């Protein structure tokens, strides 16, 4: 496998995550206007859910990227 | 226009938003703190909105670091 | 001191913030769930305290990623 592989697998899934990172975007945006329009606890609560979904990703990205930078050099 | 050029613009704006970012997160930790002194769903409200609108920025970002690898390799 | 040193400087830091994002998310998956059962404003304020430190993180990680970037080229 080596060097070649592991990036190509490496770019691959970035930006398959930063699809699903734009997508969990839009949820957050739509949650928002909601929000803004009707506050509420609960509102709240679900909207703070995405917000933690959408973090784990970018911890996952920055991995990512993390990897990329150490192979390379 | 090319290759070199594309790196320059990217790293430039990589910066120019990283700055952004700073400055959203000043916002963010004054919010914060008044949100700890003072409760309020409301208060909460205005906090998710600055939230989201760092995420979008990072995402930005992220979108951005990863062309730059894939230009380099 | 120079460039080697630079990178190899950098890409440490790297690691030790992500140790640091993963560890966070540990106690941000925890409290989210705490919130999910067992809504609450202060419960609500207590999670986006800690989001935001895990913002502050992603920034710092980013600021090392660009330098890194800058310095490769």
């Amino acid at each position: 496998m080596g060097t070649k592989y592991e990036l190509r697998r490496a770019l691959e899934e970035l930006e398959k995550a930063l699809q699903e990172l734009r997508e969990m975007l839009r949820k957050l945006k739509e949650s928002l206007e909601e929000l803004k329009k009707n506050p509420s606890e609960d509102a709240l609560v679900r909207n703070n859910e995405l917000i933690v979904e959408v973090l784990r990703v970018i911890v996952e990205v920055l991995s990512i990227i993390a990897r990329v930078l150490e192979i390379n050099a």
